[PDB]
DNA sequence: CTGTCATCACTGCG
DNA sequence: TCGCAGTGATGACA
């Protein structure tokens, strides 16, 4: 296998093929059948005093007798299904990392996206990386600094851009989520759905 | 309780 | 099609 090291200020990401094509295609097939999508209120945003869809659907899986915060709300996720444990054994086993919780995000096709943000959700244990892997299409992934967004920026930071490929792994390391801001834009040229999932250590 | 700070995605452009 | 500029109610925190 090989690894991307992604470096810039304050950023420190890895990137590899993580699943080959034989086995992502097998798990992307599993995720479509088995993964529950939130429904309701917790698909509900309000963004500068307007309510929106959230423009993706989203899930958590974990351990037993953990517990989030998601948007003012004590949740717990759901028990982990084969197919994720799957994953997080890979993704264990190749990088020695250890995760209790993951974050699914599912983008239908290239109108459903994330705006800049950080995973500074500090349920997180110190320092800990978060694991991202995608299964299915293609989309584009843009890293910003935090003192490069917004109209008239401190400072004029090159973004970092890369394609997030079906059965990648990106590995985003403190202290990525301090200093770099990351989203997944609109690509209206992506018809085809992806699933991504973003494994972390959260506090017990 | 009070005040500062960060936050999320849309519309309406160009 | 892409992406900038402008839009605030709400929770975290000390």
């Amino acid at each position: 296998m090989s690894w991307r090291h992604i470096r810039a200020e304050g950023l420190d990401s890895s990137y590899t093929v993580l699943f080959g094509k034989a086995e992502a295609d097998e798990i992307f097939q599993e995720l479509e059948k088995e993964v529950e999508y939130f429904t309701g209120a917790l698909a509900r945003v309000q963004v500068f005093g307007k309510w929106h869809s959230v423009p993706r659907k989203q899930a958590t899986y974990g351990d037993a007798g953990l517990t989030y915060t998601f948007s003012g709300l004590t949740l717990s996720p759901k028990p982990w299904i084969p197919v994720l444990e799957r994953i997080r054994d890979h993704v264990s086993g190749v990088t020695g990392q250890t995760f209790n919780f993951v974050l699914i995000n599912r983008y239908k096709d290239g109108s459903d996206h994330i705006c800049e943000h950080r995973d500074d959700e500090r349920d997180l244990a110190p320092g800990s990386p978060i694991a991202s892997v995608s299964f299915g299409a293609s989309r584009d992934f843009v890293f910003r600094h935090k003192d490069s967004r917004g109209k008239s920026p401190s400072r004029r930071v090159a973004v970092v851009r890369l394609p997030l490929a079906h059965g990648s792994l990106l590995m985003m390391n403190h202290p990525t989520n301090t200093h770099w801001y990351h989203s997944l834009p609109v690509r209206k040229k992506v018809l085809a759905p992806r699933v991504n999932l973003t494994f972390r250590k959260i506090l017990l």
